Formats: C-alpha cells, structure tokens, sequence
C-alpha cells in the first residue's frame, strides 16, 4: 500500500454521525501524490467496469472512492448498499456486515494500487471472496436478504438480535421476529409435523387430499407394492434423487430395488409409490392464503446428430441468461455427480451424441443453482388448485407454508388425476418466486410482512431521545406519562441508568444493549433514550429516527441527531433560556 492509505476505520450497526444507517467509516488519504497522478484514468478504468458512474461529476479522488466502494458494496446481487457519504475525506458506505464491508474496502484499495501500478486486478476473484463472506452472515441468504430489502423499502425497521440468531421486524409491542420464512408466530407443533413424512401424508390422505399410495425391506416387498392393484418409484428412505428410479413390471422393480439399496446400503428402509408423471411444481401460500406456483423444469439438451451432451451443455451456458451471480435467475448448467448419474441411468454420457431433435434431461430433480429452470406459472393455475393450495395450508399455523406436487398440467385441476401431493415444506424459500428464470416475479418478501403486519398502522411505538437526559428529568417525564397511560409500558434510557415504569434495572456496559433491551421488549407503548456525543460517536445509535428529538445546549456533533426525524415529528432545542419547538414538516 503505497499510492493510497485508509485508516482510522470505525464500523457503527445503526445511524450515526456520517450516515443514517448502518455503515463502516474510513479516512482517506494519499501517500504518493508524485504516483497517483491521474483522477481521470481511476475513472475511466472503474467506469469501464460501472459504466452508470460516466453519469457522474468528477472531483475529488475520495469521492471516487466512495463512489466506488459503494457500487462494490451491491457485489452482484444488487444489495440496497448503494449509499455513502463523504465529509473532509472521512468516507461513509452503508454495511450490512463488518467483515463483508472491510473485505469489500480493502479489494478497493488494493485495485487502486494495481491501477496505480501494474494493473492486472483480479476483480472476480476478489469478488467471489467477498461474496462468500457475505453470504455466511446473517443476510447471506437470500430469502432473509429479500425480506431485509422489502422491510426498508416498506419502512418496517429491522435489527439483529445475536442471542436469538433472529431478525427483529418493527419495535416495541409491534414485534415480529424470524429466521428467515419462519417466525415467531409459527407453531412448533405445527412445524414438527411437518417434518414427518408419514403421518403427514396419512393425514392429508385422510381430509382427501392426493396424496400417493404406498408401501419395504425386501425386494418382494417392493414386489408387493406394484402388484396389489402398476408403475412405481423407488427411493430409499435416506435422498434428493440418490438411488431414485421411477416409472418401474418384476424386472425393472427388482433393479430399482437394487438401485436404491445399493445406493444407501446402510438403508436397505425402501420407499415404493405409486407413479405420478408430471413436473415438479412449487405451490405457496402466506398466511394461509396462495401467493404464488412455480414450476421446477430440469435443464436439458437437444441433439443435431452432431455433437456431445458435453458440447451441448457448453453452448448452452454461452447463453448470456446463465449467470454465476449467487441471486442470478438462473445458472449455468454445472456438472456434478447428479448429473452424471441421471445420465447414466439413461444409456448416456457427456461423450455421447444425441439424435436430431432428441430431448435429454440431465437431472430428475431441477437444481436451480445448477441450471435448472424457475418457470413462474401462477397465472394458469386452476382455482381449484389454488382452492388446494389453501385448504392444506389452513390446518398449519405457519405463516410461510409450502406444497411440493407432481402434476402433467398445473392449468387442470387436480380432481383430474394426473396430480399428487409428494412434500410440504414448512419453511420454505422464497427466492426463486421473486427471481424466476422465466415469468414475471412475485414479491413474496412484500406479501409476506403484507400479511404480518396487516393489523397495525405501524410497525413501531414511538420514540422520544434527547441529547442529555439526567435522571431527575427522565423520571418526571415517565410519571407524566403514566398518569395520562398508567396502563403503559415505558422504557428508559439514560447514562445514568435504566428504568421500566419507574423500576430500576442494571445498565449493561454496552450502551446499545441496553437500548436492544428495550426494543426487544414485547409490551413497549413507548422508548425514551439518551444519545450523548460519548455515545453517538462511539456505539451509534441503534434504532432508525426519533418521533421527538430533545437537543438541551448539544454539541455540534449533538446537533446531527436532528436528521432522523420522523416526517411529522418535533425537534426541540434549547439554548440558554429560550426554546424551539419546530414541527418537523
């Protein structure tokens, strides 16, 4: 590091003096003026790769910079982290996650010495890096990602809570808690039925729902199960497609009987159903209600009487709609053992040329992240599929809820026959519905706090903070309040300690973990916390904007907290003897 240096870095969970979010800090600098000659070439090379920043002006090298963390920061999977601020070379950039966030600065940087220097960056892997990072933190997974994004856009505030390992949505009393398309609301027993494959089937069965029929240790007993009144698939008990051979007479059964086995052999523990033909169909609904269906096509190849599956499959990920962004729609096709065993078990292999026109799938089971097909088909459902969808869903009190079933067209209705019910999943994903491969998307993120948040206006109590609040005044506010609402729950915050209605309790040495506290509080009618400078520039601040802000002579740095003012709020300052009461707007 010898043209450019970054230092004096501070990461900061919430709003703080820089930006109103979350965000890691760094001081900007140059060490070699005589080196890092151009402003120009940063921008033209960094343009070149982000072409939306020949939109922008250019001045200062550390704007660039900035500029230029914050479009790294989005990686590939568009992160609503495109966000920064700069004041006197002091750079701010929106951070979900501190380790991803330093990952990200440092490929920055090092690209500018390589910019500086003798170029040859290795931007992709760099990226990649700083990808898989990301995704091992809280919001690595897309489905939690989603619904972080959707929470901002719909101003539902969010935050971590590490002793949980949850996502809190909303404060105080209007708190939702989740995981991902679990939440708190969701029923353990509920959720753990669903995790048994065989009373759940044997329920569903018996409320006429299609569920498949059947019944094995021996191979005569998957005999059994094709003979006692016809095609069946075989699978072992332990799965995903492994030891899978379906669309089974005696001699094709005592093979997939041997399949199976062979394949998990410390599971000899037989599967034998009844065969339904069909594709794999996604069917989901939120809050009992059908959102949402999606088709799971594997992917395939045509042959020319030409060319190798091998040469298929490469042409077909030149296709610029295969992409290896994690949150990309769809993949390339990868090969893997799945792949090759799906061949295998159809006479076939990579160096193998297929017949003009003749259609190969090289997976039973689509993977999407391996180049399967999402296909959105909701809007060709039949009603009485939806009707389905919904009637299974209303005896689970899960908020997310998910049915896996086989059908030969998902427009027919299921009392056609050419249908059945194989999985349901109580925690489904919802990603491949916002991103299908083909078909418009469906924001499930959005129906889902949609549906969680139905009841409220709000999604948060309100908020008083003041910039110094010593314990005398703190008290006689709480009292105020509660001879008006002597029903309440008012919690608050101060350096001079804690209180609920008046009771006293412990401060935690992380200020910001008393404020959690507070938050995290399931009866909270309203929160009133102290945000002096020693705080503010310290820990920052942990919830998103004050309803009422209280500023008794602040410091200039004090004077910041006035801009997490909630539209129709009220700023208060005093000075001397004279005070503003200025109604936000």
């Amino acid at each position: 590091y010898d043209s450019f240096y970054l230092s004096h870095f501070k990461y900061f969970l919430g709003p703080n003096p820089y930006l109103n979010t979350g965000a890691l800090v760094f001081d900007f600098s140059i060490s070699a003026p005589s080196k890092v000659l151009p402003l120009e070439d940063y921008h033209q090379e960094i343009s070149q790769r982000f072409p939306q920043l020949e939109s922008y002006p250019l001045t200062s090298y550390g704007e660039l910079f900035a500029q230029t963390v914050a479009e790294v920061n989005q990686l590939e999977m568009d992160l609503h982290l495109n966000l920064y601020s700069i004041k006197d070379e002091r750079i701010a950039v929106q951070s979900l996650d501190y380790q991803t966030s330093i990952e990200v600065v440092d490929l920055v940087w090092d690209w500018w010495e390589a910019i500086t220097k003798d170029q040859r960056f290795n931007y992709q892997f760099r990226l990649k890096k700083a990808q898989e990072t990301f995704r091992f933190s809280p919001y690595g997974g897309p489905s939690s990602y989603a619904l972080i994004e959707s929470a901002y856009k719909r101003k539902i505030p969010t935050f971590y809570l590490p002793e949980e390992r949850l996502t809190q949505y909303g404060y105080g009393k209007y708190q939702i808690r989740g995981v991902s398309t679990t939440f708190n609301s969701d029923s353990h027993v509920d959720l753990d039925f669903t995790t048994v494959k065989d009373d759940c089937k044997g329920f569903l069965a018996n409320c006429g729902f299609p569920v498949p029929q059947g019944y094995v240790y021996s191979l005569r007993e998957a005999l059994n199960s094709a003979e006692d009144l016809y095609p069946v698939v075989v699978k072992p008990v332990i799965h995903k497609g492994i030891g899978v051979t379906a669309n089974i007479n005696d001699k094709e059964l005592e093979f997939a009987y041997d399949r199976a086995v062979d394949a998990s052999p410390n599971q000899r523990q037989i599967i034998v159903e009844k065969y339904i033909p069909g594709a794999d169909f996604r069917l989901l609904c939120v809050g009992g209600k059908f959102v949402a269906a999606l088709e799971r096509r594997p992917s395939y190849v045509i042959g020319d009487g030409r060319s190798t599956i091998y040469d298929l499959i490469e042409d077909e990920n030149e296709s610029p709609a295969r992409q290896d962004t994690p949150t990309s729609a769809l993949s390339p096709i990868l090969i893997d053992k799945s792949l090759e065993n799906y061949l295998e078990q159809q006479g076939l292999s990579l160096d193998s040329i297929l017949e003009r026109d003749r259609l190969v799938y090289l997976r039973k089971v689509a993977n999407i992240s391996a180049g399967g097909v999402s296909i959105n088909v909701t809007p060709t459902i039949h009603p009485d599929n939806i009707i389905l969808a919904e009637e299974i869903a209303q005896y689970f009190h899960i908020v997310c809820f998910g049915i896996d079933v086989i059908s030969t067209d998902l427009s027919r209705s299921w009392k056609e026959g050419d249908f059945g019910i194989i999985e349901i999943n109580a925690a489904p994903g919802i990603f491949m519905h916002l991103k299908p491969a083909i078909g418009d998307s469906i924001d499930v993120p959005g129906k889902i706090l949609d549906y969680l948040f139905v009841s409220e206006s709000t999604s948060r109590m309100p908020i008083i903070t003041f910039n110094y609040l010593p314990k005398q005044t703190l008290l006689e506010i709480v009292n105020l309040v509660l001879q008006s609402h002597p029903h309440w729950t008012v919690g608050s915050i101060c350096q001079d300690g804690m209180w609920i209605n008046k009771s006293p309790k412990p401060l935690p040495k992380d200020y910001n973990t008393g404020v959690l506290t507070l938050l995290r509080h399931p009866k909270l009618d309203l929160l009133i916390a102290e945000y002096s400078q020693d705080i503010f520039e310290t820990e920052g601040m942990l919830y998103e904007g004050s309803d009422l802000i209280i500023l008794d002579e602040p410091t200039e740095t004090e004077k910041i907290l006035a801009r997490d003012l909630r539209k129709e709020g009220i700023l208060i300052t005093k000075q001397e003897n004279q005070v503003l009461i200025q109604r936000a707007e």
